[PDB]
């Protein structure tokens, strides 16, 4: 019964997993060797970048899966992966120009922030349901 | 249905950590740093490691939330999930004001943690022999 | 039954306690008062570790449970422990000098890649059936 949930959490972490090697593959490119995490415009951009997906990580793992358990497995699904989509707007845009984040990062926490209603709704929606109304 | 209390911290926390994100960007406009930069005030310096201390310690505490949770007492880890909700509060706020101001905040989340962590792990233990060898003390 | 998951999660969660502390341990060795993050490469080198294992960490906890749930919980712990392992020779690897951290970055990233194919089959498995 969390078999949408689980798809969506293993691209995700590919999604990371890949935005972490494009931020390797730039120490290469630009020549900032480790434990530098500054010397380029170029670098400081895709390493901030992914930093800001890592911080936001676990606020969207949580919120997908508690929307996932508590109120619709399908629809939580589909808003995450809305959010994949936005954090790759994000980083690519972000990568590019620091001012071509921003569409990216609205509609990341817009998802965010939704799931995060529908997780408080059907979380709220199942203590009545262990309390005695269950709202059809 | 059996984490519902989890599950309604969860969310707090996770407000919480969104809220602290919300206060860097307040930042970077008040102290003027626009990215990719991370420095370039005190104020804004503190308040920015402030967070960044909460993102590294979050999935800590998710983790150890859950595991005290499931598999010792879901009331007792809520309990002390909302303690580490306020601690960090405490680190956060104090950290942004003055350096010297975080340890109050931070030697409560890290006692809680430290805590949730022991409960975790009797609680895991404790079911690790009773699927194996019975481990239940229960006379009086 | 989730109980080996469970373990392995507590323990790595120590490891990334344990590495937050040897930080922490380096900003009074090597006289870094916060908010400085730099200052001295021995530090820099400690600090950027832990930092690598914190962006690794939830990759690898939602990848340890989905191939432990979808797969086989024995395996995923025992890839679970190589991984906690890997970290170890990380992070060790790289406080002492840069260059000596690649074997336990390797390693990690290979468990790590690993556990997400047989998170991806296991998903995939159970998607045929429903
Ligand atoms: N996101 C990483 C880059 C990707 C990564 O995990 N890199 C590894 C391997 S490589 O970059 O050496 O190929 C590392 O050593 N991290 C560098 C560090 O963060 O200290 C970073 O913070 O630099
Ligand atoms: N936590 C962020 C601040 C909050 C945030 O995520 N901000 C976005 C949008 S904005 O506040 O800059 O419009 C960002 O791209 N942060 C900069 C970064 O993380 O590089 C940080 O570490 O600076
Ligand atoms: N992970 C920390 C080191 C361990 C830690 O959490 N340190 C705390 C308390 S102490 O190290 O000062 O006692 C801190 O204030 N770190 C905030 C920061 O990282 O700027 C770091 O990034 O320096």
């Amino acid at each position: 019964n969390s078999i949408l949930l689980a798809a969506v959490s293993i691209l995700s972490a590919c999604q990371q997993s890949y935005f972490a090697l494009q931020v390797g593959k730039a120490r290469l490119k630009y020549k900032v060797t480790p434990p530098a995490v500054t010397g380029s415009p170029e670098f400081e951009r895709v390493f901030r970048a992914q930093q800001n997906c890592v911080e936001f990580y676990p606020i969207f793992i949580i919120t997908l899966w508690m929307a996932g358990w508590y109120f619709n497995q399908v629809f939580a699904t589909c808003l995450g992966l809305v959010y994949i989509y936005g954090r790759h707007l994000y980083f690519w845009g972000y990568s590019e120009a620091a001012k071509k984040r921003i569409t990216g990062f609205r509609l990341s926490l817009g998802i965010l922030a939704l799931l995060t209603l529908l997780g408080a709704l059907g979380i709220a929606n199942s203590f009545l349901d262990e309390y005695l109304d269950l709202n059809i």
